[PDB]
């Protein structure tokens, strides 16, 4: 909408307070006109037509329990804008700074959130499962970050390459929680995940197998179900990134770490300028390689640790 830049105040659903950039057209919206062509948050009322409406309050301030996924969902797209503008020169999800939408309180009792091809969903959860899934960083940087994989490798969502593009959602979503450096780590969703149970999360990069999911290409799931296991099989990348960016030792497998700035480098040019729609596991390895080549030198630590990483995963 047409109006003025404003700042408002709120708190998200961890009941932290924050300023989130707002609009002000006799409502304040939430409306941030300070990144790209903005970024925009709306509410689906607990239904499943979307958008719903452009988030309209009539004071600018976000205290209501209501308000808080909005305020999170807004907030943390726009760290997420911020990351991938200042660490990575990327304007927005497709480079040219699109607008970016949200809509939060989707459905009811809803467990997950997604990119829809054309926004970012979030559910509220069922208060067991998840609390409202906005509230966690990783989370909304997993996201965007599946827009991001869309417009550019393109990674079609099954089988290994529906894998690699879990694996770069929750790779970035990562990377953009240690950019915030609010309780960064290796877990995917822990702010969001099961209320009830302390030191748990929905995912692990740095032990996939602490949920089930495979650390290494020879446990890999071979089935039908999630499009081919494309949240379990992430693990094997999940953990080949850890490696590189932390280092270890994985199934006898010594891993030299190279740090996490690195990592995204190698990772964000793989994915924009060597994969395609089909890649599998091995072309990811082939890509990575590749790209730390082009980024470091053929003889550097950085190829070295790549080659690696993916050989302690068992991919060739
Ligand atoms: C980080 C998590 C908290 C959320 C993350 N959601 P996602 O991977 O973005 C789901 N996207 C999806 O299905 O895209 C396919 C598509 C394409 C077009 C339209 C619609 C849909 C996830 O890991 N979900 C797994 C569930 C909890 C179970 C486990
Ligand atoms: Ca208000
Ligand atoms: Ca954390
Ligand atoms: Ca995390
Ligand atoms: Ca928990
Ligand atoms: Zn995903």
């Amino acid at each position: 909408i047409t109006g003025t830049s404003t700042v408002g105040v709120g708190r998200g659903v961890l009941g932290d307070q924050k300023n989130i950039n707002t609009t002000y057209s006799t409502y304040y919206y939430l409306q941030d006109n300070t990144r790209g062509n903005g970024i925009f948050t709306y509410d689906a009322k607990y239904r499943t037509t979307l958008p719903g409406s452009l988030w309209a309050d009539a004071d600018n301030q976000f205290f209501a329990s209501y308000d808080a996924p909005a305020v999170d969902a807004h907030y943390y797209a726009g760290v997420t804008y911020d990351y991938y503008k200042n660490v990575h020169n990327r304007l927005s999800y497709d480079g040219n700074n699109a607008a970016i939408r949200s809509s939060v309180h989707y459905s009811q009792g809803y467990n997950n959130a997604f990119w829809n091809g054309s926004q970012m969903v979030y559910g509220d959860g069922d208060g067991q499962t998840f609390i409202p899934l906005s509230g966690g960083i990783d989370v909304v940087a997993h996201e965007l970050t599946h827009a991001v994989t869309d417009y550019t490798a393109g990674l079609i969502y099954q089988n290994e390459s529906g894998a690699i593009n879990e694996a770069i959602s929750d790779i970035f979503g990562t990377l953009v929680e240690f950019y915030a450096n609010k309780n960064p780590d290796w877990e995917i969703g822990e702010d969001v995940y099961t209320p009830g149970i302390s030191g748990d999360s929905l995912r692990s990069m740095s032990d996939p197998a602490k949920y089930g999911d495979p650390d290494h290409y020879s446990k890999r799931y071979t089935g039908t179900q999630d499009n081919g296991g494309v949240h379990i099989n992430s693990g094997i990348i999940n953990k080949a990134a850890y490696l590189i960016s932390q280092g270890g030792t994985h199934y006898g497998v010594s891993v030299v770490g190279i740090g996490r700035d690195k990592l995204g480098k190698i990772f964000y040019r793989a994915l924009t300028q060597y994969l395609t729609p089909t890649s599998n596991f091995s072309q990811l390895r082939a890509a990575a390689v590749q790209s730390a080549t082009d980024l470091y030198g053929s003889t550097s630590q950085e190829v070295a640790s790549v080659k690696q990483a993916f050989d302690a995963v068992g991919v060739k």
